[PDB]
């Protein structure tokens, strides 16, 4: 039941890799709360970076998330955020494995195709802020064949 | 371009295959100008399927639109709404070739998986309804690969 | 609900597509209920083929239908039987569409590598010449997905 | 050749993960000597698990294998044990590695979709037992361009 | 055996089509006897439109293959020639069915990805003017499967 | 940008694997500056296992690279030498990650399907003596995404 945000960067959308990405965690058993293809404002994009607003990359991270659209997610099911960020791969794409979405996508760390949160009370404030409406419930067929009880 | 209306039914997102509709209109070349996982309401549901209100069987299609998440969708490019029904293939699912959405996952006729807007006139119709704030724009990379000109 | 049966020939085995195979009716939404691994022997590919007795090519049938080992289905679901066909494609490859197993793998009408039954009378008969101990039943927990009511 | 045994647990027949689970091992270079579609029964089931008769979750792996109907592999090659076993991924889905069968699709431990033997001796007890009758031989003309010599 | 000349055009190598396009092959069954990616000359181009050098389009075409690399091809089998055509589809891609090259990539007929010679004569012309040096022989080892005696 | 030489061996030809390899460096961004189909003379491929001199075995690889043609490349971009690498996977198929690929093809060390170089100054070597006539340019439209900068 725990839930985690994932968002498809404005490279992945470019690169045509929107339905690729969903594959992975529609696979893995994962439910999709939330799903919506945006641009972002520069105000919007500031927020979410926030806790960097005093780094010296900080403009840049800013001027490429709004270069062009992202598609922004909410993934449920247990440990959805570590598994989250496993499948998405090391934070350098010259790190990570083959298997993983920036393993077998990315190259340059600066066009690493997602992000996943990193905690939960980090997917917690991410998912406000990008969902301020809250998350589509529902509950799928297949869950008693995913989990146990 | 022109641009068509595309949506992912509630037995498509049970059945885990949103990634892969999303894939083959990528792969085709068009681009996403709309995206969102939505709870269809009651009366959202009448309007969309306001031009069969008089059939027998229009209350059941209000029944199942709302039984579940839906993923509406915007894609663009020429010849996009002809080519989104052959992509789709055919309504029976006893006559739709492998090879189309409905050829290789669907079988009844009820459970046909996904929508495609049947004319382009139903199409401005039906993603004006979907998407009232109207399209995400951007510029595919690779246009000048896929168009002529 | 009807049955069918589909059988992938030595030469499917010997190439690697027991897997494939397998992935296009499961994902058609078609209900495995027999399966097994078997080289079949003279006496009851004489019976497979019975209705060919009469012709020259008779032997060669027989010949080859043992000449390695096949792999022995049984699918079940609406139209199963005329929409296996389908799956299959043309029985001469040179015809057989893209998209469809044989047109994807086959080229030579001598290596085909699927069988499927022509007819729901064909296939009420080869279900039981080669399952005699009967169908494993179960129900997909995505059933109400898949068909209505 | 060295073999194991390989089964795919009641839900990942459920999820319609066959096909995938024996393309993995077709690519990978190797043989399958036995495949069948069975619904265990219990006595069978505690056969199985006997190791485990001591263990205090005996009955509920008991319960679960029976719970559904599995499919059961035999699969020839070097290393076929240990590669089997590195194929399938960690135990605990929150460990197993994205491009492992376990990893792309498992998320809860007691629905692991599969189960491969651990070692060689415990192997040739766990193909006598499912596959009293002994495997199905064959050679595969690729062989020569897999192993050298 | 029959061979044909196949090429990807520069659109299919700026859209990274260029595996995809030989799986297809391969996974068919045909014998891959040349492979080449070339940037290719005015002159050469002009020589291999020939046939069509009074026709009003022939500077578009000389333009076009001339913009970016190719990958030129030789691929042999049984009906190569016109099943290569069946592979690649309809020259229009508004019209290419789901499931053949142009089908799943192309929708610009300026920009559609692949060529494929449409008989066996033309197939010789150009494959004696794209590979003066012949094809690259070579017998594969599951040929007895593929093909009948 | 920095580039090395990949290289499709007998076995991986054989197999049917070229478009496989060649769709995960294509995925990854990586640019081919270089591709082709080669029967090798016994004398380049002396050259091409030069350091291996003083070995026994160097014979032994020798007969083998020109017991069936290859597929030489060249593939362009940022760490595309040890990403290459990465992604083929350990020189031991028993070692080999399932998602690199040796790790889900290959079994038998000698029959490992590909070759990488093993750093940029080998990669240098490798390049001038199999495409002495230098590399294809061209640039991706897809760049500006796949490099920040």
């Amino acid at each position: 039941m725990e839930q985690t945000f994932i968002m498809i960067k404005p490279d992945g959308v470019q690169r045509g890799l929107i339905g690729e990405v969903i594959c992975r965690f529609e696979k893995k058993g994962f439910t999709l709360k939330g799903l919506k293809l945006i641009s972002v404002e520069r105000s919007f994009a500031e927020k979410h970076y926030e806790d960097l607003s005093s780094k010296s990359f900080f403009s840049g991270l800013v001027d490429y998330i709004v270069s062009g659209p992202v598609v922004a997610m909410i993934w449920e099911g247990k440990n959805v955020v570590l598994t989250g960020r496993k499948i998405i791969g090391a934070t350098n794409p010259a790190a990570s494995e083959p298997g993983t979405i920036r393993g077998d996508f990315a190259i340059d760390i600066g066009r690493n195709v997602i992000h996943g949160s990193d905690s939960v009370e980090s997917a917690r404030k991410e998912i406000a802020l990008w969902f301020p409406d809250g998350p589509v419930n529902w509950q799928s067929s297949v869950h008693p064949w995913v989990y146990e009880t």
